[PDB]
């Protein structure tokens, strides 16, 4: 890890002295979900590039910002554009923001992402509440906590079996019902793979045999660091496509499929996340 | 990645100006299949060591060469000796040649390798056409595309579900039949593991449960880069041994088993690859 | 790999000239099993910090020592405190001691560790003889042998299917019986995951579906290097906890659970290992 405790501290103190805002809930916007930032009030924007120690977004669009504000009753800080392992960033950079949030006083992390549906029940547009995850990169050594542990952040061996807050998942299922929606709220296991290339049929079948319901290339690292910090964690995936699981299919996954899904059924998540804020204690 | 676009360009321009040859088909010879280079005509040899930017073959035998020539009607470039992740090379070095080939004007990549048979139907000597692959290293982050993407080569998120050209596999199955051969042409999924040590019984069973038919320590990376480049890709494995899958067996996999298999039934692949050239469009 | 052959040689020659002891059996003590060092006679202690080229134990307790002595009839060298991948050490550092032992004249390696039970038959306190292992990190590239091979240590492609000495496992099962013990001696497959965070329910189920009986974050690397060296290898795990495999459970794995188990049923292993020494040929 190239960061020392001081680095996280310095970045937090810089932010704290450049904004009157004091966030309680940190929200990471997945692909095509950045619009969520438009629902904040008294919003204050910070480009990642201007924040000390922040990984500088190479060239995925040069759009990487931290937005502080209020979202339906809660002091929030949103990440519009997140870092991925496939871009070349080691995991201690990918998750650097999470530890900054903790030092800012955030006690809750809401993570969202786009994902390929592995579970056949799922349909494009569906929203999957994340009940658990399979950290494939983690089994091999790509775990954000690798390296000496800093007691100031947490324990050497944190548990992850209870990573996704049970209470929030219940209130999430409730809220979705209280809203009376067409499709039911899906729930399941998210498996992380490094990417950036999409899965083959044989790989899709592997992921399915392991019991995964959705596949993506992010999230798990941030969740692990959040939990290590003691933050409450809740999240979901927007199923943007059904992964090809048989050789008969003549279609293939693409960047267009994802953002298009994250174009129409996108707003649904935005509302959901906004309303869900009221369900977050304080 | 330690290479810049210029590096691939410079290596290609160096090669293009040192040979009259202009290859269309790049062929990577697997272990004990290097003999294929003997069937080329008007052959021109280049030691890897003399080619700018090429990874210098440490000491597996100091024999690493790029051979340009004509193989049964096609302008080819063959790699005699390929780079493996287990030797210490990062994947952007292992696959460096593939991107060079693309800039040389190659539009087809034929990959061959030796592999342990996981599917019980398989027998030593069998030839398995590769229909799909499981990129285990890739799930964890060891994917040749990790790092910033260069649009000049391809997209950020390329698909791999259609990596192994359907047309070529059909024509391959045809050709094998048109030849009238003793054993049938096997077909299946190739799973890549980093190695260099051989699998344990428990690991063999894992690989089998995942749906893999053959196991090796190469190929997948080159295939991914080829596909990312837009090259047509076809390949197969020479089953050099049956991986031990039960504790009763008193035998063990060894370097001798592999090359010996790649000694007798080796020539069969050579002929097949040569004849298959006519089936490659232009 | 940052070590050259000379480095292993220099460390061995330093040790050989600082102790009259000439070990035959190297023993790696797992978590909460370090007490085994108390049963040695004519013990001579070396702090890791004073041994040339040894990885310097960061801050897990600053307690890292190499103890030479006699254990029930055998010249031993014990590692009290072992290196883990999750601490940040690359595998060539984690396994550095193993190659030193080989040069010291050791021909047998006994590895012990604490592990979570995946097999439902297992109960906290149980002892599992290791019959095989699943090297998950290894599939991805994290294999201690990655990099150029040194013939002086072993072959480029060593087999691992017979890693855990059949004879010793039999004599181990015998010894345990000759002692007449309450619980039966468990036997099974050990799966290594990098850690340091504990497994989620979904991950536990993955590990179970793969056929693993116990899960830990060490051992496999040392075993692979030992085998590559030609050493005889035997080992076992102390089941310190039952990994959560269903969402109904309201408990979670923790550092306290492990050491507590490695507190009571710990001595049982110590005796077993001591007695087992007589079963090790010479
Ligand atoms: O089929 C899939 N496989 C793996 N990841 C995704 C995702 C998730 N994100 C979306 C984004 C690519 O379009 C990249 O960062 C991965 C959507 N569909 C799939
Ligand atoms: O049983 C096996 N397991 C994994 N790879 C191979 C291979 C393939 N190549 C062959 C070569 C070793 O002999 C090394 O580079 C791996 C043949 N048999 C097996
Ligand atoms: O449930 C488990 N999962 C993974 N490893 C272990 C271990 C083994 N060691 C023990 C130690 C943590 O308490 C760390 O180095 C891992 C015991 N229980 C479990």
């Amino acid at each position: 890890n190239g960061y020392t405790y001081e680095d996280y501290k310095n970045t937090a103190e810089w932010l704290l002295s450049h904004t009157k805002h004091r966030p309680q809930v940190a929200i990471i916007c997945g692909s095509g979900l950045g619009g969520l930032t438009d629902k904040l009030t008294q919003a204050q924007i910070f480009d990642y590039s201007e924040i000390p120690n922040f990984p500088r977004s190479t060239v995925p669009g040069h759009a990487g910002r931290l937005v502080f504000g209020f979202l339906n009753g809660r002091a929030c800080v949103m990440m519009q554009g997140r870092f991925h392992m496939y871009e070349g960033y080691p995991l201690w950079k990918v998750t650097f923001p999470v530890r900054v949030f903790h030092l800012l006083g955030v006690d809750t992390l809401v993570v969202t992402n786009a994902a390929g549906g592995l579970n056949p029940k799922f349909e494009v547009g569906d929203i999957m509440l994340i009940r658990d995850h399979i950290n494939l990169p983690g089994f091999s050594g790509q775990n954000p906590l690798r390296g000496p542990n800093d007691e100031r952040f947490g324990d050497r061996f944190p548990a992850m079996s209870d990573a996704y807050d049970r209470t929030m998942r219940q209130r999430a299922l409730s809220t979705w019902k209280q809203m009376g929606e067409q499709r039911e709220l899906q729930e399941g296991t998210y498996v992380m793979v490094a990417g950036p290339s999409f899965e083959t049929v044989a790989e899709c079948r592997v992921l399915q045999k392991l019991g995964a319901d959705a596949v993506g290339m992010s999230t798990v690292p941030e969740v692990i660091v959040a939990r290590h910090c003691g933050l409450r964690v809740f999240g979901f995936s927007l199923i943007t496509n059904k992964v090809i699981m048989d050789y008969e299919s003549l279609e293939k996954a693409n960047f267009e499929e994802v953002l298009a899904a994250g174009k129409q059924a996108a707003q649904k998540l935005e509302q959901f996340v906004s309303i869900l804020m009221a369900s977050i204690p304080l």
